[PDB]
């Protein structure tokens, strides 16, 4: 009848001293051992409600979401964001720009499949011509998964050579690591007192504005060369709906939504699903028999020469299997990206106030013993039945559930199957690094994990 048990606060430093040095996650999984699966953290001052477990994520964000669908924020990126742009936007902003993106982000995608097809011969070229050389292989994941954005975005897509594209994507890179930190994980407890002093906060805020610079100065061009009967892009019409509603001085198609929701799609549609390859590729070196028994699949199903395609999917469990683990495996937002209830609300016996921030473990439900066996092991056959058909599972929440579920799942599941598929249907992969030795620890392990840096050869088949 009050908030979820934990461990008791101290005035000012909240559950400060209970953490665990690794990090905030390693902190609540140590606090679910105790508590089980719904129990309340004190992050430096205010009260944060963990929800662990696929059945306590999926009470919430299902058969709650008139509670549990508000954003909560994150402190490294709130200076930046503060409420504007589809992911960090609350009440109807959020209805008006959620609709907006979603329609946009389909009837410009000219199907998506195509635009993720011709990406991937691009890299495919790109590879071929890279004549087996080693390489740190996050640049060109970026630029794929990136160009598939601009595409419906921009209307165009970025050349590989360009250094001013290659700088951005730098941006992206180093914004995400800093976000992810241990400084990101203690300003999420001290922005209070940490924002006054220098540090990484300050750095990811000057980056978000060089990459926002950009982004305005392609609304000014696109302003400048709109032609209302012929939108070319996600940006043109939205500029069209702006102009609709110009007498509303109240209208949510202002020009902060404009920069930072292209900012927030931008951002997301490219860091997610190239650290999710940039790890695939680190577990096929890890483990080559996997990537030996996904060609073998290519080979029987596609053959070495046509395309892959979507339509490839249901035909190939073992390579969709291998694909959902890359997922599971790599957790790429364990904590998921937090909530606020948006009314007083009673969850299993507790009463959550309106406005208390919500973490949905999500990395409870991909590490579920009772679905998973051997949870932290990386294993195709947890996507597999006795039979080598493909078995989903409702523990599979890698994009979270209800009202904020990710709104790129389908383009990112589809660039993720095209782009690998495509890849080692041209390449294998070696590298300096015998996979006994390959060590998977990630690099941070925060909002984001993200993997170690490591050298790779796509080698021509
Ligand atoms: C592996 C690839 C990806 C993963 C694992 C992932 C995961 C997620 C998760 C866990 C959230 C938070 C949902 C919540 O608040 O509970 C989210 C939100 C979001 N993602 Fe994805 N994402 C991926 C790719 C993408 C792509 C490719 C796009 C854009 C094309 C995208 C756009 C968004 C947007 C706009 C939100 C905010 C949704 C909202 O607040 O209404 N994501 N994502
Ligand atoms: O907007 C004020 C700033 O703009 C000038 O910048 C240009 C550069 O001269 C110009 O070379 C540059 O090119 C970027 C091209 C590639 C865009 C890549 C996109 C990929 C997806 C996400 C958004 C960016 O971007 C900047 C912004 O227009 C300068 O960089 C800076 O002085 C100044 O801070
Ligand atoms: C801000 C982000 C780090 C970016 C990728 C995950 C995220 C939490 C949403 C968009």
């Amino acid at each position: 009848g009050k908030l979820p048990p934990g461990p008791r606060p101290l005035p000012l430093l909240g559950n400060l001293l209970q953490m665990d040095r690794r990090g905030l996650l390693k902190s609540f999984l140590r606090f679910r051992e105790k508590y089980g699966d719904v129990f309340t953290v004190h992050l430096g001052p205010r009260p944060v409600v963990m929800l662990c477990g696929v059945e306590a994520i999926r009470e919430a964000l299902v058969d709650k979401a008139e509670a549990f669908s508000g954003r909560g924020k994150i402190a490294m990126v709130d200076p930046f964001f503060r409420g504007y742009g589809v992911i960090f936007a609350n009440g109807n902003r959020w209805k008006v720009l959620r609709r907006f993106s979603v329609t946009t982000m389909r009837d410009f995608g000219r199907s998506v499949e195509e635009r993720i097809q011709e990406e991937a011969q691009c890299l495919i070229e790109e590879l071929r011509k890279s004549k087996g050389a080693l390489m740190d292989p996050t640049f060109l994941f970026q630029s794929i998964t990136a160009n598939i954005i601009c595409s419906i975005v921009f209307g165009k897509r970025f050349h590989y050579q360009d250094q001013e594209f290659l700088k951005m994507l730098n941006l992206f890179y180093q914004t995400f690591s800093l976000i992810s930190s241990v400084f990101g994980q203690l300003f999420e407890l001290f922005s209070g007192f940490l924002k006054h002093f220098p540090g990484a906060h300050r750095q990811v805020y000057k980056n978000l504005q060089e990459i926002n610079a950009y982004i305005g100065h392609s609304v000014e061009k696109h302003r400048e060369t709109l032609d209302p009967s012929a939108p070319r892009d996600l940006i043109d019409t939205y500029l069209l709906h702006m102009e609709k509603e110009k007498s509303n001085a109240h209208s949510e198609f202002s020009h902060q939504n404009l920069n930072l929701n292209t900012l927030s799609l931008f951002f997301a549609g490219t860091e997610t699903t190239s650290t999710t390859l940039r790890y695939g590729f680190l577990l096929m070196l890890k483990y080559p028999h996997v990537a030996e028994r996904v060609y073998r699949e290519i080979e029987q199903v596609i053959g070495p020469h046509r395309p892959p395609e979507l339509h490839d999917r249901a035909k190939m469990p073992y390579t969709e299997a291998v694909i959902y683990e890359i997922q599971r495996f790599s957790d790429l937002l364990p904590m998921g990206v937090p909530h606020i209830v948006t009314q007083h609300t009673s969850f299993r016996g507790y009463i959550i106030p309106k406005d208390t921030e919500v973490f949905l473990i999500l990395s409870t439900a991909l590490h579920d013993p009772h679905y998973f066996e051997k949870p932290d092991a990386f294993n195709p056959d947890h996507f597999l039945d006795a039979n080598g058909a493909l078995k989903k599972t409702e523990a599979f929440i890698p994009f979270s559930l209800g009202k904020r579920i990710c709104l790129g799942e389908g383009i990112a599941r589809a660039e993720l199957f095209l782009f690998f598929t495509t890849i080692l249907q041209n390449f294998s992969m070696a590298s300096p690094v015998a996979p006994e030795d390959i060590d998977l620890t990630p690099q941070e392990c925060g909002v984001g994990k993200i993997p170690p840096t490591y050298q790779i050869r796509f080698l021509p088949r």
